[PDB]
């Protein structure tokens, strides 16, 4: 079973990732992660990453650039998530193909039934073969209280300034919308909508 | 022996790369060639190529985003090009890391001591370890006769339809400005300028 953990920046995503395989750990499921971007196992991600931060030019600057160096780190990744799902009960994604979707659109102030959702499904799913998953949680949260936990972090972490993007209070907002959009429609495979009060061990008997 | 060859759009390299291979053939050494940007064997590559034809939304619009898929590119060949070096007595590459130095520098109006071409030295060489050619080799042309053979290119054949820098007879003369300093300075290693009319025995006998 494939879960993709969804939702703006500071929305929780990383707990939640933490909690959920603990409670699929806790019913006797074998669980494996991974989460997107990965940094330092693709060059097209850390580039992504550095523009995000002031560098290599123009290259933030553009919507489908971003949108292709994300995508293109997750085509790298394909072979793992397709040995991960053979080889675990339950493989949980920490952010996947809808933030994609969700932030491109956003970006160039779109919606969900918008150009860029539809380009993102060409490309990630039918033709980089990237497998849709079974089950895609969105971890809706406030903007105003997900901006201050990216704020929080930069704060306590000098290794985790804020970007381009989380500096950007109207994207995230925008941002936090399409996903609304994404989830009722179904973008991508079935969807669940969760608070950041849900609960792990119900959460998990609903996704298992 | 690694070789590439450079210039600007219709100067001619495919047809050189064929005789040279030719000539180096007919005194003794084993021959392999590669083709940049490797379309069909790169996802980075063929995004490129679409952008440059009208697709992708805003991609083909930043200069660094467009430099970066053909690094990206290049980037998935480096075993290949280690391989066929370690195999064969030459290896001969139609575009190879100066082409990104060229036509980035050319797009922002740049010259060859400029930003963009920092950047690529850094990216391709440095970063992600492509090797440095041993000999570069710039035919040099006329801007518009260059520029009259790939409009005579798209009349002939259906499947090659110019592209947007191909359109751009300013960015194509600019390039091959920045394509003459980057020779004149030694840009990633010893270079050679030809014309059209050069003899590819002779040509040969310089580089082996
Ligand atoms: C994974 C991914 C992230 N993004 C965006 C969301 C975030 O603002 C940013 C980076 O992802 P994020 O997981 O927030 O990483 P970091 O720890 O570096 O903050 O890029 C996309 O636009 N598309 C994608 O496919
Ligand atoms: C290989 C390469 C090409 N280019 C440019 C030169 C050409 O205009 C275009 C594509 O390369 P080209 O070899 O002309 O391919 P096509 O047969 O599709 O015309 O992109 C770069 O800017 N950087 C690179 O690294
Ligand atoms: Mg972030
Ligand atoms: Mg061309």
């Amino acid at each position: 079973m494939l879960i993709a953990i969804e939702g703006v920046d500071g929305a929780g995503k990383r707990t939640l990732v933490e909690k959920l395989s603990g409670a699929f750990r806790a019913a006797g499921r074998s669980v494996a992660t991974l989460a997107f971007p990965r940094y330092g196992q693709s060059v097209a991600a850390d580039i992504a990453a550095e523009a995000l931060h002031g560098e290599h030019g123009d290259l933030a600057s553009s919507v489908y650039a971003m949108a292709t160096l994300f995508a293109l780190d997750r085509a790298g990744a394909v072979h793992t998530i397709q040995g991960l799902c053979r080889g675990y009960d339950v493989v949980i994604l920490d952010r996947y193909v809808a933030s994609n979707a969700a932030y491109s659109a956003a970006r160039l102030h779109e919606n969900a039934a918008g150009k860029a959702a539809a380009w993102v499904q060409r490309i990630e799913f039918a033709r980089l073969g990237l497998p849709k998953p079974d089950w895609q949680v969105l971890l809706a949260v406030s903007a105003e209280l997900a901006g201050e936990r990216s704020r929080g972090r930069a704060q306590r972490d000098p290794g985790r300034a804020r970007d381009n993007y989380e500096r950007d209070a109207e994207l995230q907002q925008r941002t936090g919308a399409v996903y609304a959009e994404l989830a009722a429609q179904g973008w991508g495979g079935r969807w669940l909508v969760v608070g950041a009060d849900v609960d792990p061990g119900r959460l998990a008997a609903t996704l298992a």
